[PDB]
């Protein structure tokens, strides 16, 4: 049962495989910020020997008022991601709303992010699966696991195979995530040994609990994990979605890659039977 | 305690007002079946003294496969509700994906629909707050009753108070739907007394089960009602959502109307203190 | 599909049937008030036409502290159940948790009520099938409708087929219920039709909003309704579990009947096909 | 902040120290089994370096039927833990039900465990506080990780502080458990740093999924693990809860040392600031 590799570059994502960073910042506040975001990652990721994927969104569409900041746009956006490749050289992600949108990104970037609220988006499948580019498909709260079945195929129709999974924790009650450690495994399954990665900040909101939560993914074994950074995280451990302070990405990364490589390498067991 | 009024041409839509029917079928399949469709409501409707709003798809973004039935489209299918409105006179809801749709319907129809995946999609709101159009929020299965606050509040700012929420239950665990009956006040409270509405149908998912579930509903008091029919309901009673035989329509209508007008004519009750 | 009735006395409670009330208060706290809360109940149910048994319990196991208010107990307890049937002449329903408790209050009392924690205690379903009592069992917010076979089952194994299940409504995330309407019919069909009975103050904490569920439930169409109340709430409208005002218990139970009734009467539906 | 350590004789149970096992079986099918199955697990325990309390059931009051096997019983039961103490030298742990069996178990044995639909049953937990034995309080699946301030509150008052806190899951929908790695922090945090442990198998209903759960919950970092074997699971890999096959503990228990190691020794991590 040997995984489904994702090859962003030389970057080599599967479950079995050493486990890739996809950290980053939510939006591109300014470049005077995502470089000096971008600088922490790369040093830290080099020296401890963590696969980097840079990531930070261009646009929002879940501001919650409408004269609110949109953020850079697909046009001045696009232009940062130019400057910090070259500056860094490290692979981009970015989500992806409108259908346009698609191929203008999967130019300028290795990775694009099919967000969650949109993972049953045919004419966004469609329009995603053309670029050809490597697709992060954001498990939605609201869907199971099994379900993650039907958005593999879909990309598969369209051309694109080359796709991670991302769980965000699923709705628990009214306004609260829980992560499901199971749901790994089944998405692992229905999707072909498709690579799966933990979004730990989005499956957080109601922390020190940044901690803990990804540990328990880790140790179930992942392609990668997806987190989000900030200096000062908008004074609040929490910008939104809880990002985590900046300073303490070492010594956790460090917690992270001890349990990858612990975990990584296990004489396959089967509680099975 | 007086509750806000939509007003969708001669018809008022209102938590204290006699109930609105947005009655119909999921997609446009053919215009021969629409007008089948549509047939049975009209007649059922203007016999039984209940408000109707006809409701069809021209689009779908949540078919299982790229290649598969997309329905009319945004073009071929706003002639027939063109045909539809001389045909019958009815008042014309339908559902709206990607923000140029907005304006082209809000023309050809009276109700324009949110859907749920994209509540919280800033750049739809904005585009179909312009139109100026009746607003159907469907309220996402992931998002709480209170949170509803925020998407009529953005829909304030774009300009369009003219907003109807629709209660289409909520995630409870893995690919299971409930419907919080409490849910409608805290609609109904949050949102400036703003005219709540059950969609029974697509609160509904896994049946004889749409009758027990519209009674309590309305026996809550609403402001409106959102059903789906078929002659032959795809053959299974649930065409995707559970869609109910066209023929058992009266019967049904006859108990929701019975509890409407018991419910909505109450000497106001106060179990506060 | 006629329904098993259940006969507490001359009392015929079954789901076709027009509907019961469990209605009375939380904990026996004096005779003084018992008898002043007993007296509003009698006087407007057999106004209003609602056949009444009255409910209160006299041990409590769900204290928060040790050296709490115990209530009565099981020997102070009976006695103001005794003085309370000679003075009213109604029957008395309240909650065993002891196995040895069962036949001592089966012969003072009427019903016997099973509470949700320790529906899965064999050596109290044994015990409490013993008496030959009617038996109301309160459904579990960690059990689903459909498990609720295997209790009335053990219950026949025991010799007590008259058995009531009452819904108290089911765990939604933490330190949160909902009310899944669509139970009422799941328990009535794994029952054998037994009567289903909606605990609509139970199914409360986190009101005014005793009102609107409490209609959602009739309107369904149930064998009775179990309420508390109190003349002033503990103060807050909610002792413990959401405790309704003494007083509004006529202008309140003027909606149930109310409903009750129209839905009672109705030509059986059947949006199966 | 130095975790309030519980003492098993020798066995030191506290969240910092290398992590105890409370691994054995469901019930006392036989002693036969009873005493091979306590075998494999003293045999790779003591090869491990894992501290070990053996567990098993001598009663059962979640049988599905009333003429079912009850187990061994209180008085036949007691004499096989004598019978396994003498011949092994481990620590043995079993669940409590009635109040009256609370002191006749805290002699026989060394943990006593509060079983989950019990935690809410003052009159068991005043029994049990008496005893002054070590208590195991299993987290029900109904109940939120902050809600356990009280249970350990309850404990304290009756005499009894040494307690450990057990979570097996929590309630996610119809029939369906989920675990909340963030639970173990809150129940720790509110418990004045009590002892957690993760019952891994009765977390688990509805596997190879034993062994991802178990790592998961150990990353986060336990005082202990809770868990059931068989010779043959039942036939099905889980015999009711989902029971591990007793010849795979040791390749499984490698896992959970690697990790509980790995992670006990962490450079203190705050992602807080």
């Amino acid at each position: 049962m040997k995984q489904k590799v994702v090859s962003i570059g030389d970057i080599n994502v599967a479950n079995d495989l050493p486990f890739v960073l996809f950290g980053g910042m939510n939006v591109l506040e300014s470049r005077d910020l995502a470089m000096r975001i971008c600088e922490h990652y790369v040093t830290v990721t080099q020296k401890l020997g963590i696969p980097y994927v840079f990531k930070a969104s261009f646009d929002k569409a879940n501001r919650s008022s409408i004269h609110s900041y949109r953020g850079p746009g697909l046009e001045e956006g696009m232009k940062i991601f130019q400057e910090l490749k070259q500056t860094f050289g490290v692979k981009i992600i970015t989500d992806v709303h409108e259908p346009s949108q698609a191929q203008p990104v999967a130019d300028v970037v290795d990775v694009i992010q099919l967000p969650a609220f949109l993972a049953r988006q045919t004419d966004l499948v469609e329009a995603m699966a053309k670029t050809g580019a490597v697709i992060n498909v954001k498990k939605p709260q609201f869907v199971s696991p099994g379900q993650m079945g039907n958005i593999v195929d879909k990309f598969k129709e369209g051309g694109n195979e080359k796709v991670i999974l991302c769980d965000r924790g699923a709705n628990f009650g009214y306004d609260n995530l829980v992560v499901d450690m199971l749901g790994f495994s089944i998405m692992k399954k229905v999707s072909g040994n498709s690579p799966v990665i933990f979004d730990v900040t989005h499956a957080l909101q109601c922390r020190a609990q940044v901690a803990e939560l990804a540990r328990a993914g880790m140790a179930v074994g992942l392609a990668g994990l997806f987190i989000e950074a900030h200096p000062d995280p908008e004074h609040a451990k929490c910008d939104g979605p809880s990002a985590l302070p900046l300073a303490k990405l070492e010594p956790f990364l460090k917690q992270m890659k001890a349990i990858d490589d612990l975990v990584k390498g296990f004489e396959e067991l089967d509680t099975s039977k």
